[PDB]
């Protein structure tokens, strides 16, 4: 379906390093349609809710602290097969596994600093979109 | 210093996939993004944006075009960000613009000039207040 | 052999979306030599002849119609191993399978809109070159 | 409007792998490619191109250099495409050219200035007629 | 002709990951790299570089900043490389610089202007002698 | 370890073709730290020492001659996992095997002209660094 949607975020390292435009540009070049957009610094509560499945893991406090350390950019992209293509564009979540040509492949080294997040599935996309955006924020 | 300017990617700029390019140029310049949203302007919003030209010809055509599709609204912060913004966009009329600028690289026609930037600090403050709530600025 | 040649075309979507220069540039950057070049809008007959092996398939009329819908750019490139490298540069024919870094990986989403065509073999290259170009059009 | 200009990538521009870059800048500008071919100019073609300078010194050297290897001939269409073409290429003499332009980015020497663009609509029409048949324009 | 100029990426230019970009622009321009090294300037080196301004205010702040981290020193060779270098970098004061130039694209503040280029052949020869031994030039 | 280091060189073809800045830029963009840098034309002795493990191979004289034919750029990069990421960035040593997105994938065709060299392991990196640089040349 052409109306498939995904959630993409530029993380605080990606924003600090001036990678917002580059990421957005790669999605535009790919041919996908931006339908929602905002910049904000996550609260602790937001960072914890985002990483809620991993809340029992020992590296969780560092993830939450880092994620809430500065502004992120939230996006929603629309188009056919946009979820899978989004993940492919960002590259393997561990930059050590990422291919050049991808966002993480080109720009990231450390997994706790992997620049940007993309939904891993349609269910996850729906959850993340609903988490970060009210329905009325989506154009 | 903590100076802020307003930049919008107009419907033509969004349609041609130029949003990321424009953001990237400001980032590369060393400026800090403090506000961002995408929307299709209402008639009222479009009229407000062009309020100064309401007694000029084809005000309705300009208003109609600007409300015809989504724009991207941004606020950027940094020393001389207003002036630098104007320099980066290039002359408002693309025909007078130099390559290396946004309009210089991507636009031909003043009617389709991709983007808009505040022409002054005063104008910046007006536009920023128009498009964003106080609570929308990080 | 250094004199190996391939046929590359920018399809109507690729031309409309202003991707001609980008594709050409990637071939120049790779180090290959452009020896033939033209722009034209295929006739129905040309589009059908191009897709002649698939003429019994139900999506054939759409392929022919689309391919003849606007100008394409025809090219011939020369150099060692140019056929395989050409296909690798364009990426998987189905953009869903294409890797970032490639033309289709970077720019295309839908298979009926895959931006650009490259010969899949030396035999095919010879056929396509001969189809689109007279010998005297090749510099 | 339906204005057309002629652009050629000279042998130096082709050799340095700059054809795609130059095409890309016109595409990004929003212009429409209506004619395209690659060839090594004959002596006669090179003399015709430089016909106005035939009584100037080293006419044979210029002619010899231009026929020394392939050029890419193009015709581009759009409002102000001639003027915009000149602006995009930058000053004919690279020493006077600004970065952001083709000559500004890639050339140093007027003798090796990568590309040529028509200096006028009249000149465009002459060059277009010189390099292309009516039936070669889409 | 066999003219040479000196270019340095200052600590801010190195920190922001701009070394490759700057080298690439000279390469694309058609110039030849003849010398290259990375180092953190000593106090003495920084004082020597800014020797002409030693009786001007905040000489110590400029010296301290320049010795605060690594710079990249380069020597480039080619016809008009000095002038072309100045043109490529853009106005020393980023506020007066045009997009398409290094400072035009990446800098806002004269105090953080990414890079330095010799302002003259005389200055080039002085700087080249200052930063490189004869035996370091290829 | 964050202090891992690798040796990267732009070969004479890469320097002649103006690829120095591009390569350096990809390493900067990836987030690695340049700690040593110089340009020089290898002597015959240097080229032979560099290729010393292959000195009995018949294509050795051509490798040595080519490598000593013009200036190369020597570099040392520092950062976590920098060796593996360096090789991944350069791409397969045989350009026929290299992926678009990589240096060799984007720019090289022939294996005797593969533009640039990167250490294949930490041991090799230490050897190459020590070969090309005195300790006091590393910042």
């Amino acid at each position: 379906m052409s109306s498939e949607r995904t959630f993409i975020a530029v993380k605080p390292d990606g924003v600090q390093r001036g990678l917002v435009g580059e990421i957005i540009a790669r999605f535009e070049r790919k041919g996908y349609k931006l339908v929602a957009l905002k910049i904000l610094q996550p609260t602790t509560e937001q960072a914890q809710g985002h990483y809620k499945d991993l809340c029992s893991k020992p590296f969780f406090p560092a993830l939450v602290k880092y994620f809430s350390s500065g502004p992120i950019v939230c996006m929603v992209w629309e188009g056919k097969n946009v979820v899978k293509s989004g993940r492919v564009l960002l590259g393997a979540t561990n930059p050590a596994d990422s291919q050049p040509g991808t966002i993480r492949g080109d720009f990231a080294v450390d997994v706790g600093r992997n620049v940007c997040h993309g939904s891993d599935s349609v269910e996850s996309a729906e959850r993340e979109i609903a988490f970060w955006f009210k329905a009325d924020e989506i154009a």
